[PDB]
């Protein structure tokens, strides 16, 4: 119902627009706070300005516009100039992989040192909130030392304050959360946070801000090992000749465990868990740590692209010259995002191995010509990619892929869909 | 309320009176069947044919009892007379792990041959179910050929019935099961047991024999799986100085990811986890296959216990000599089983280097003893066992051990007891 006297509207800035980012400041302005963005890119943020998402997220192009308008969402020319016109500022740039494997984090501590410079031109006392997927101990470390260095001399205060958004529903994600949770470096971080977060009807934890940073890898790794544990019961399932899906529906029934995540196939892609595991792995590591199982998930994850590759070479009797198609090239459904597909790896394996390949996605293409160039032919129309290859592997579970006639032809599901095995050759890359 | 005309009591047989036979056998006949059991051991059925369960299971002699008076639940003097007399016999015998750590199924070998030769006698179809956990291919396999070879060409029907009682509270799990998976040879193996179950609200899932016994074994991998990674996590938690246990009520909360079977410490015992583990290992191993998550499964769990003791020999300088105490030999809280028991292991290792070792537990010091001998003393008081040692390691968290007195004392926790950390020096085994 209504608002209570005296209900505070924060002040918060967010640095780096990716998705995390564009929904945090999307999502504070429409829950009634006053929100500063930047991106170091300037067209993201004149494109963001226009109302106009320069990423695909369902819903974002309204709940944009709709932010916009409240007039409560703006976006700063400098970083600086944001973290000085509001009162915390949550970090969300990229954490990609360094050379070795361990989280890069180097466009964190520039994010943090143009902190500290809008702390000291602000004269008071700030929050500085890590959003991005970093490795347990930035947060007082690394983060607090590099806007300290900056601030002047000026007092602030740090948290950790990990994000759980899934690309494709990273909106509800954000306004239905499973947990908040606020890793305070002292009590009026958590304070503050809690205020920020007062209208969202979920429950949140206050604790130190190395555990709300190792959450968000045990989160990450537990998921990644669920799917490739699946994969791993999924390689054995499909010599006894058996239907893995079926099995983990009736695992998944156990009140201890899940149902959901043990979907077996290519294993999985996108921009976080390959890199969050191996971000993990290198981080126990570099405290002398074995790091058996991390380690076991990824070395699953690598594998299925080369068997569901190896599959399709068998059945076929060798691949070079031969026409063969990829459905699916974005991450998962429902977006265009393509950073580690396991389609874009497939089509990779197959031209190494001399293929002609063919591929198609609803939505991915144009990211993954960035990515592949003229090494493939590009398939408008799915159903018109399968009546020209010989042979197919399923790399996406695009709903409109149920649909297809895939009659007469060889194919290598990797994603589960049922109407394939209509095929002349049905092979499940991790079930029968 | 009222019971339809023509409900059909089954007859049933149930060969094999561990704590799964034993429960189903009293169970079938409280759900309203007529039951006949056989163990291969004389006095089991002597005492429960006075209804004095030889094991302990929160509430069975009070169902034993109840069942015995219905006149539902008798006793055979020997396998092939307990299946000429009913329909259709469940194979619930052991199958401990063999020389190279793959599942021993001799006992369901004899158990099926016995089958055969019950039927053979009674001359007309049976159903043949097997509870045993046995590796896929098992029951259409090796049971249906062992059975085929003894019945002298009577008809009958193979199932495969897995069970996932819980030691502890069997019972409970009995007639209220998460879910009830039916692998049926035949139509008729399939009608005859949704039958049986008819009475019992859960969700009944029928498949292929071979899904139902990989659903068993993905099923108990899985939470072994839980646990060593909550184990792996713990172990670079505690480096963190951070708590595991908070970390994973965050983790847990998610939607995707079951909350329970995250309790880091000493590892799983019990003879289930850890010989499944190993067997699903060689099962996959003999077809080939890597199963890497599976093995670093299990060299977390070997490791925890070495990891405890290290902890405690560091911390006391050297355990030559030195008395040192073991609160918890019982597997888990609520049995007076030791099997695999993680508290006997630290025991030996204690024991292995030069230690002077006191161990306590509130039910299961006999059957420890029936393993340790005279090699440690057995103390009848926990608090008297603390007031002894130098240094303790708490095995397995006895609700009793909540409220002791731990001040002055080194403890290595191995199970998390929130009251140990007023000990002079506390070291988590997997936690700070
Ligand atoms: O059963 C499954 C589920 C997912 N996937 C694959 O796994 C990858 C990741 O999928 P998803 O979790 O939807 O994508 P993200 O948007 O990368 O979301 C993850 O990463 C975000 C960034 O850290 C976290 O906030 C989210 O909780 C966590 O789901 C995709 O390739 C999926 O196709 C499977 O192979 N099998
Ligand atoms: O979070 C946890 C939970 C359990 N344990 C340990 O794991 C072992 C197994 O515990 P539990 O699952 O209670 O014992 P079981 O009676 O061995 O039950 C398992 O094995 C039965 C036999 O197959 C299956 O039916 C059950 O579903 C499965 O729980 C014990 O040593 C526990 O102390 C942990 O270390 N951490």
């Amino acid at each position: 119902g209504l608002v209570p006297r005296g209900s505070h509207m924060a002040s918060l800035s967010v640095l780096g627009l990716g998705y995390v980012g564009v929904v945090h400041a999307v999502g504070f302005a429409l829950l009634g706070h006053r929100v500063v963005g930047y991106d170091v890119n300037p067209s993201i943020v004149e494109r963001l300005r226009a109302g106009r998402p320069h990423i695909y997220e369902p819903g974002l192009e309204e709940a944009l516009g709709r932010a916009l308008s409240s007039g409560r969402l703006s976006f700063a020319e400098s970083a600086e100039e944001a973290v000085a016109a509001t009162d915390a500022t949550f970090i969300a740039v990229g954490t990609p992989p360094a050379p070795d494997g361990s989280a890069d984090l180097r466009y964190v501590e520039a994010a943090a040192r143009a902190v500290g410079r809008g702390i000291r031109a602000k004269g008071r006392w700030h929050l500085v909130v890590v959003k991005s997927t970093v490795p347990p101990g930035t947060t007082e470390g690394l983060v607090a030392r590099a806007v300290a260095e900056e601030a002047g001399g000026v007092k602030f205060s740090v948290a950790s304050n990990p994000e759980f958004l899934r690309e494709g529903s990273a909106l509800e994600d954000f306004f239905k959360p499973d947990r908040i949770v606020i890793g305070a470096g002292d009590e009026r971080a958590a304070s503050f946070l809690l205020d920020v977060y007062k209208a969202v009807d979920a429950p949140k934890l206050v604790m130190k801000p190395r555990e709300a940073e190792l959450v968000k890898y045990a989160s990450n790794v537990f998921l990644a090992l669920k799917i490739s544990f699946a994969n791993e019961v999924g390689l054995l399932a499909k010599r006894l000749g058996v239907d893995t899906y079926r099995v983990f529906e009736a695992v998944g029934l156990d009140k201890r465990i899940g149902r959901h995540y043990f979907g077996a196939g290519l294993g999985f892609g996108g921009s976080c868990f390959p890199k969050d595991t191996l971000a993990f792995i290198r981080f126990g590591e570099s405290l002398g740590l074995e790091m058996a199982i991390s380690k076991a998930v990824l070395r699953v994850n690598e594998y299925m692209p080369r068997y569901a590759v190896q599959l399709l070479e068998e059945r076929l009797g060798g691949l070079r010259g031969r026409h063969v198609g990829v459905l699916g090239l974005a991450f998962k459904p429902n977006t265009d995002d393509v950073r580690e597909s396991r389609g874009v790896e497939v089509a990779r394996l197959l031209l190494e191995r001399g293929a002609r390949v063919y591929v198609h996605d609803p939505m991915a293409m144009e990211k993954a010509r960035a990515v592949l160039g003229d090494s493939v032919t590009y398939v408008e129309d799915p159903q018109a990619l399968l009546d020209q290859v010989e042979g197919v592997i399923i790399a996406t579970a695009w709903p409109q892929y149920e649909g297809l006639d895939y009659r007469g032809k060889v194919v290598v599901d990797g994603r589960y869909v049922k109407k394939a095995r209509e095929a002349k050759i049905y092979e499940g890359v991790a079930w029968a």
